[PDB]
This record gives C-alpha cells, structure tokens and sequence, in this order.
C-alpha cells in the first residue's frame, strides 16, 4: 500500500493597530481602545505594526510490504520516533514526533487471477501539543490519523485506490479604522490585513502481486555488499574470524 | 474600528467498498498557525475531525 | 522472535513468523549529539508463515519512508529588491530517506 | 453534499508512475544512493 | 533472519528574523512583530541570525 501526503500554505500578515490615551489641562482624558485612565496619565498613545509572511511546503510518501499465504491473516505495525535538531547544545531542547502505522489483511485468490484482500489499516501521529518555537512545527510535518475498514478486490499486478482526504481553505480579514482609513493619501497606513490559504491532499492506495520466487540474488550478497561499503565490515579480524565462520556456512 | 471577514473551506473524504458490506473512514488533523513571535513563544492549534 | 517450522515433500522450509525489534520510546539524550551518537529505529511486529525453497533467502516485510520540508520566511516589502533583499529573508530545507527491511 | 460513481477499472497510469514523477520533481528521489540501492532493488520489481 | 537499517538526512537553515521597536519624542511608538512597549521604551530593535 502507498501513502502518501502533500501540504502546501501560505500566510502573510501587514498592517497596524492602535491604543492609547491623551490628557487635557488635568480635566479631560480622552482614551483611545480600551485603555484605562486607571493605570496611566501621562503616557501618550502608541501604535504596533506587524510584518511577516511566508510560504511552506511539505511531502512524504511510505510503504508497508508484507506477504501471507491465501486465507490466513497477518498483521503489520510499526511506529518511528523522528528527532530534529533544535538550535543549541547547552541551551539545550529537543522536538520529536511518533508515526504510527498499522494493517492487518486476509487476501484470498479468485478464479480469473484477481486478488481479494480484506483492509483495515492506520496511520498517523499521536496528538501532541508541543513544537512551541515557529520552526519547531515546521521541521517535521503532522499527518492526522486515519482507518479504513474495507474489503476490496483489484486484477493482478495493477493499483486500485482505496480512500483519501482533500481540504482547501482561505481566509481574508480587512481591520481598519472607520474614518480615517479611506483617505487616498495615508489612509492604507491604517489597515491591519491578514489572508491565509492551505491546500492539503492525501491518499491511500494499494497494489499486490503474485510471487513464486526466492529473491536474485542471494540476501548473504546483498548485506555483504552493505557491509563492505558502509564501512561496517567484520571479516578481516583475527579475533573474531574464529567464531563468526562457525555462523556463515553451516 | 471595524474590519470585514471571510473565510471558506471545502473538504471531501473519498472511499469505495464492495455492495452491501459496511466500511468506515475517519481522519483529524490539527491545524498549527504562526503566532507572531519566537522568543516571545506561543502557539494555537485546532483539531479538525471527520467521520 | 518464536517459530514454528516443518518439511515439505520437494525439500523446501514453511515457518510461522512472529518478530520483533526496536527500542523502546524514550525522551531522552537532550544534548545535538547525543541523539546523533546511537541511532533509532522503530517498534515493528509481524505475524507471518511463509515458506521458502532450501538454503535461499526470501522477504518477509519492510518499510521506507522518503520526505522534505521547504519554507521561504521574509519581509513583504523589502525581500525583493536586488541589492539587499536576500538579507531578510529565512530558508530552511530538510529532507530525509529511511529504508528498514526484515 | 454527495455522489456515488460505480468504478471497474484499475488506475490509468500506474501507481509506480505517479510517485516516480513526485518524488523526482519535489527533491526527494532517493533512487541515485550507491549505498541504498542495493536493499531497495529488492523490493521494486519483485 | 536479517534486520538491516539505513538512515540518512540533511538540514539547512538561513536567514535572519526581526523584531523591536523605535520612539519619536515621547508622542508616538512604533514596534515591528509584537514587541510590546509596556516592557521596552529605549531598547532599540534587534535582529536574530541563523546558520
């Protein structure tokens, strides 16, 4: 079966808002939004712009494999825990997130050469509220979890879908003040505008197929041709030759 | 002040079965969104479920 | 692991597969490199029988994984000039490629 | 809203074709590694 | 059996992010990114680097 996610958002956000208060002659106070006379009296109205955007952008694609004989079941699950690197060693912090996978199936034959399997299956992430600094979450993506409970038949050796998951979203807000924000000349110094926009696909599908035949070639040269180009390799010790050769050949 | 919001969202779950056997599908993700902001650090997040 | 196996007639082995490997999940090793000094690899569990012809060697289950992460952080006005632009803006990639098989 | 749509047929191309062209177009083609190659070779073709 | 493992990820990160905030006369104050001038009057605006 193949997952498979892509996630795509942009988000910019420009503009003011303001506050504060004036005073007159220790006989009139005029307050603008909600600032209390009660703690100041003196201090003069301030303003506070913000500025940011930004556009991210996120894939990732797994597989299970497993095999059975017909009409028996199986079950496979497992779950990584992924870390990243937050900046500092002695100012020090990590970040990590569990995925979680798990199918379990019972596929039969049919007569004309399809093949009838019997799903369910998950995949996702616990919910955790963590990752508080703003690359924190950006680092590693989330992807909700997700069950199927379906029996679905396919031919051999092609792909079926089996479910998925669309979303797509704005959002515009124009925050101004009433007068004096339609003014030609200044008048867009008092806007506060912030739109946002995500567009989320993802998809779950499935393809088996027929096999008879042990795997070309052997598995005693595929971990040796890892071993030897990792620089891993324990063969050319004369301390240990002694006991791993009673282990290699029988 | 004053201000205008809009705001649309659309969403589809897809998922076949063969005729007159049951099947469920159910998904929520959660949402994050940049509060402005690193050192001074906070975030708000919403889950959002589907079945 | 625990195991089950027989003969068959033609002289291949049928087993039943139950495995397991892993640690097990901690939040630990705070520090950069104490994460980066021994490696994770994930829970995984199995429920198999399979059979197999004598003395070669076939598949059992796997998992691979492949992902990235982009994202172009700046200032709306001032982070398309020529000249300076570049100083505001913030990139960061991340991509990362996992293979595990039994 | 809703609607069904009756389906016989497999996916028109491939599924191997559909990742092959995400995963060399988003920057995470992992099928170049001389060190990797030689366990996912296992696991493509059969 | 044979369980075998491999890993394999790199990460960069560029770019700057700023915040802080001016003043004009004691009349008027302007901040950039939430900086608050109930803690800050004098502090002058700062950026942060990463690499």
């Amino acid at each position: 079966l193949w997952i498979v996610d892509l996630n795509k958002s942009d988000l910019e956000r420009l503009g003011t808002s303001w506050s504060g208060s004036i005073t007159i002659g220790d006989k009139l106070g005029v307050s603008l939004n909600q600032s209390s006379i009660s703690t100041l009296d003196g201090s003069r109205f301030i303003a506070a712009v913000n500025a940011l955007e930004e556009k991210k952008q996120a894939t990732v694609v797994s597989r299970p494999v497993l095999l059975t004989q017909e009409n028996v079941p199986a079950i496979f699950d497992n779950n990584r825990t992924f870390y990243t690197k937050l900046i500092g060693e002695r100012n020090v912090a990590l970040e990590h997130v569990t995925y979680g996978t798990m199918i379990r199936v019972l596929p039969r034959f049919s007569a004309d050469g399809q093949i009838e399997m019997s799903l369910d299956i998950e995949d996702g992430n616990d919910k955790t509220p963590q990752s508080d600094t703003t690359t924190s979450v950006d680092a590693l993506p989330e992807v909700g979890r997700t069950l199927i409970s379906t029996i679905a038949r396919v031919p051999h050796g092609k792909s079926l879908l089996v479910g998925g998951y669309t979303r797509d979203a704005n959002t515009d807000t124009v925050q101004s003040i009433p007068f004096l924000g339609k003014l030609p000349l200044i008048g867009s110094l008092f806007r506060y505008s912030s739109k946002n926009k995500s567009n989320v696909v993802r998809v779950f599908m499935i393809e088996p197929k027929e096999i008879v035949d042990p795997l070309t070639p052997d598995a005693s040269e595929s971990v040796n041709n890892i071993l030897k180009q990792s620089g891993a390799w324990s063969g050319d010790d004369k301390l240990q030759k002694w006991v791993r050769v009673y282990l290699d050949r029988g």
